[PDB]
C-alpha cells in the first residue's frame, strides 16, 4: 500500500521540476524562471516527458556525469560571475534568438551571454574567475557553429576563430566548424554547450577571439548524505514520510515491499 | 624555430597526431607551460615510428 502522492522526507520540500528537465535548469531555459532562486531541498522529481530544456540545439557535453554530480546536492548559492554591463565594454551583449520563445517575443537563457561584434569589430577576449567562497562553483558556457560563412562573417568578422578554457584541472580547446545541417526548431545552426565545476582556491581562465556564449550566472553547490532523482508523475501534497518511492509513499515498519 | 609543429607516433595499434596548443593558463609549481604524458605498449615482433 501507498499513499500515491509525493511529499515531505523529514521536513524538507522536493525541488519538483516541472515541465525542465536537467539542461533547461541549469542553463536557465526562459521557461525555467520559478526555478533559479536560492533554496534547498530532499529530492528532485521529474515529469517523465518534460520537454523544455535545450531550445537551441546542440549536444551537451557529458549530459548524465552532470546527473550523478546533482544526485547528491543539498543546496545551491546561485550568484553572478560575470556581470554583463560590466565585464563586456567592446561588444554588444544584446543577443535574442528566435528558438527560444518568452511570452511570445524572441528571448535567450538567463544564464549565459551571446557576444556579437560591436561597431564592426570583435576584439580578443581574456577574463579570469577566482574562487574564493570555500565551496564547489558550477561554470556552464557554449560554442557557436554557424550554418555557412556569412553568418560567421557577418557576426565574428573572422573567418577563423576559437575559445580556449583552461583551469588547473581542466585544459581544452574548440574551434568552430561549418557545415550544412538539417533544421531542428527552425534553426540550422548549432551551440553546443560544456559545464565543469571548480574547486575552491582555483582560477579559470577564458579566451576567445570568435564563437563564444560566455557565462552569466554560476552555481555554488553543497553536498549532502542523501539525496535522490525521482521520476514519478504524482501529485504533490503534504506528510512527513521517512519512505518515498515514484509511485508513492510508504509508512510502516515490515522489513519487505512489492512495490 | 617555428610557429607550427607536429609530433605522431605510430604503431601497428597505435596511431596519433599531435598538435601543441598555445595559451595562457594558471602556475602549477612555477610554471605555466604544459607537457602531456602519454604511453603505448608494444607487442613482440611490432614496429613504433616516431616523427616530429
Ligand atoms: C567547394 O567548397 C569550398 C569550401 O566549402 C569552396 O571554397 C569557398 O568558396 C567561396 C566562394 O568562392 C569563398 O568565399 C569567398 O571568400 C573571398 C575571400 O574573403 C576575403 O574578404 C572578406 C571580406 O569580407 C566582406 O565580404 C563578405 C562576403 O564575402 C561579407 O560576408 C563580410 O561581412 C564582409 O563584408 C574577408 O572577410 C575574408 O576574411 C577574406 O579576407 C571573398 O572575396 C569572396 O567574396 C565574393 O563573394 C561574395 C558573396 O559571397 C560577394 O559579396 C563579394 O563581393 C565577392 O564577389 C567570397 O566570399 C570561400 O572563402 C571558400 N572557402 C575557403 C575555405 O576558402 C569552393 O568555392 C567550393 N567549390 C565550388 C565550385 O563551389
Ligand atoms: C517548452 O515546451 C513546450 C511544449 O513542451 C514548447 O511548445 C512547443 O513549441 C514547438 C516549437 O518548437 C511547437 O511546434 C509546439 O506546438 C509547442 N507545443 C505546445 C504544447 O505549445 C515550447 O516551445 C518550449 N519552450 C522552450 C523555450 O523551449
Ligand atoms: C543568492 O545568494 C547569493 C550569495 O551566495 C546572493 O548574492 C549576494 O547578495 C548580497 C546582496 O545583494 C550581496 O551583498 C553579496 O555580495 C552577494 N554575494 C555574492 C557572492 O554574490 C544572492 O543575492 C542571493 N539571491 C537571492 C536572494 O535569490
Amino acid at each position: 500500500s501507498h499513499n500515491g502522492k509525493l511529499c515531505r522526507l523529514k521536513g524538507k520540500a522536493p525541488l519538483q521540476l516541472g515541465n525542465c528537465n536537467i539542461a533547461g535548469w541549469v542553463l536557465g531555459n526562459p521557461e525555467c524562471e520559478s526555478l533559479l532562486s536560492n533554496r534547498s531541498w530532499s529530492y528532485i522529481a521529474e515529469t517523465p516527458n518534460s520537454e523544455n530544456g535545450t531550445c537551441f540545439p546542440g549536444d551537451f557535453a557529458d549530459y548524465e556525469e552532470l546527473r550523478e554530480q546533482l544526485s547528491s546536492v543539498s543546496s545551491f548559492e546561485r550568484f553572478e560571475i560575470f556581470p554583463k554591463e560590466r565585464s563586456w565594454p567592446n561588444h554588444t551583449t544584446r543577443g535574442v534568438t528566435a528558438a527560444c520563445p518568452h511570452a511570445m517575443k524572441s528571448s535567450f537563457y538567463k544564464n549565459l551571454v551571446w557576444l556579437t561584434e560591436a561597431n564592426g569589430s570583435y576584439p580578443n577576449l581574456s577574463r579570469s574567475y577566482v574562487n574564493n567562497q570555500e565551496k564547489e562553483v558550477l561554470v556552464l558556457w557554449g560554442v557557436h557553429h554557424p550554418s555557412n560563412i556569412e553568418d560567421q562573417r557577418t557576426l565574428y568578422r573572422k573567418d577563423n576563430a576559437y575559445v580556449s578554457v583552461v583551469s588547473s584541472n581542466y585544459n581544452r580547446r574548440f574551434t568552430p566548424e561549418i557545415a550544412k545541417r538539417p533544421k531542428v526548431r527552425g534553426q540550422s545552426g548549432r551551440i553546443n554547450y560544456y559545464w565543469t565545476l571548480l574547486e575552491p582556491g582555483d582560477t579559470i581562465i577564458f579566451e576567445a577571439t570568435g564563437n563564444l556564449i560566455a557565462p552569466w550566472y554560476a552555481f555554488a553547490l553543497s553536498r549532502g548524505p542523501g539525496s535522490g532523482i525521482i521520476t514519478s508523475n504524482a501529485p504533490l501534497d503534504e506528510c512527513d514520510t521517512k519512505c518515498q518511492t515514484p509511485q508513492g509513499a510508504i509508512n510502516s515498519s515490515l522489513p519487505f515491499q512489492n512495490i
